[PDB]
């Protein structure tokens, strides 16, 4: 199983930083959206559903540093409160075609709300396949804004 970020080189496990551009001004009660489906893609390394990969997001994925913030996480058509207090539903990947991860993060903050370059969220993703032991792998996506976000 492989992933990549903005068409970079392939990733088998571990922590990767994911840089997003955000709206530089937000208002109280307004909701900030981070669409990760534009950035991260994954695929089956053999194709044909021969050794199918099963991926989900993991309990304990949270805001970093922004722990008082409210949020939601959209994953594979379902909305979960964020931070994740349970694992998400499983996405099956069997083709050698990069599939955008169907993942969005909704943030309600509660001056500068997000600093450029600071980790905003740490999202734990788990993979296991079908044959042998399934060769389980853990990925952490460190979500980071290219610009500060301010609220009047
Ligand atoms: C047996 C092995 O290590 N194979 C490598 C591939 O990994 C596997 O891929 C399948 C389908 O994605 C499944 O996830 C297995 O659990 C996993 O072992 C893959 O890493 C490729 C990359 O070119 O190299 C070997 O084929």
């Amino acid at each position: 199983f492989s992933c990549n970020v903005d068409g970079g080189s392939s990733i088998g496990a571990g922590t990767t930083s994911v840089y997003v551009n955000l709206d530089p001004v937000i208002q109280p009660g307004q909701n900030l959206v981070v669409d990760l489906s534009q950035h991260i893609s994954c695929w089956n390394d053999y194709g044909g559903w021969y050794d199918t990969d099963h991926i989900n997001l993991v309990q304990g994925s949270a805001f970093a540093g922004l722990q008082s913030y409210k949020g939601s996480l959209y994953w594979n058509n379902v909305t979960y409160p964020f931070p994740l207090t349970t694992n998400t539903n499983v996405l099956d990947i069997g083709d050698k075609t990069p599939m955008p991860l169907p993942l969005k993060l909704y943030i309600t903050p509660v001056g500068v709300v997000i600093k450029a370059g600071e980790v905003i969220a740490r999202i734990h993703m788990y993979k296991i396949a079908t044959l042998g032991s399934g060769n389980p792998r853990n990925f952490t996506w460190n979500i980071i804004s290219n610009n500060s976000v301010v609220m009047p």
